[PDB]
């Protein structure tokens, strides 16, 4: 059982705010997520958070952000999270516009690993996107509305499985190389039609090796999408990863 008295709150990092924090006894640096019990009870997704924390703190992977613990105060609910010093992949993306193939392949590899571990633990993520991707001190990737990353089977409300994260991995591979998601539009409506029709095009600079992998991942039929092992063994990933 923790308390707010154990932590020294630092700079803001972000239904509330995420702060830099230092545990007093150990001097351990962490991110402390602050959420108000008012918004959580007004949305009723406190059970969704009860289950989410049950899952997040039970998993151990170098590419999944760690949740150490949690606790609630008078009106707040606190999440003791890992701290990823180099920030979000979303900030890196807009600070560099696009990623080269070697950076893309490594992230994709680290993702495929983190997902293959999740899929072996019967967990399907559904929602990877740059703003949910964080960077550790070594620069390694870490996994912590808008339709851009959702598969056709999901937005159409059909039954879905592990192949959902394969679609997302395709969308992320495209975005890394291009700077924008393959189905981006100015409205939720247009984006919906573009995803369901699976209509995307490649800019000239995108190599055929990348085009192939993305085109394999972005199949409408979930069954035709490669397994994560095939992703990690793709010639384009092979040639460019770390
Ligand atoms: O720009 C900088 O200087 C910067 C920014 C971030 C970090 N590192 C860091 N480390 C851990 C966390 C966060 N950020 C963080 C920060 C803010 C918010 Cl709104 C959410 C989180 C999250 C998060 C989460 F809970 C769900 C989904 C995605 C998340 F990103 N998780 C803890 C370092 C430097």
């Amino acid at each position: 059982q923790w308390a707010l008295e154990d932590f020294e709150i630092g700079r803001p990092l972000g239904f509330g705010n995420v702060y830099l924090a230092r545990e007093k006894q150990s001097k351990f640096i962490l991110a402390l997520k602050v959420l108000f019990k008012a918004q959580l009870e007004k949305a009723g997704v406190e059970h969704q958070l009860r289950r989410e924390v049950e899952i997040q703190s039970h998993l151990r992977h170098p590419n999944i952000l760690r949740l150490y613990g949690y606790f609630h105060d008078a009106t707040r609910v606190y999440l003791i999270l890992e701290y990823a010093p180099l920030g979000t992949v979303y900030r890196e993306l807009q600070k560099l516009s696009k990623f080269d193939e070697q950076r893309t392949a490594t992230y994709i590899t680290e993702l495929a690993n983190a997902l293959s571990y999740c899929h072996s633990k019967r967990v399907i993520h559904r929602d990877i996107k740059p703003e949910n991707l964080l960077l550790g001190s070594a620069g390694e990737l870490k996994i912590a509305g808008t339709l851009d990353y959702l598969p056709p089977e999901m937005i159409e409300g059909r039954m879905h499985d592990e192949k959902v994260d394969l679609w997302s991995l395709g969308v992320l591979c495209y975005e890394f190389l291009v700077g924008k998601p393959p189905f981006e539009a100015n409205t939720y409506q247009e984006t919906y039609k573009r995803i369901s029709r699976v209509e995307f095009t490649f800019p000239d600079f995108v190599t055929e090796g990348a085009r192939d992998l993305i085109s394999r991942l972005l199949k409408h039929n979930p069954s035709q999408r490669p397994m994560l092992r095939e992703v990690l063994e793709h010639p384009w990933i092979t040639a460019n990863s770390s």
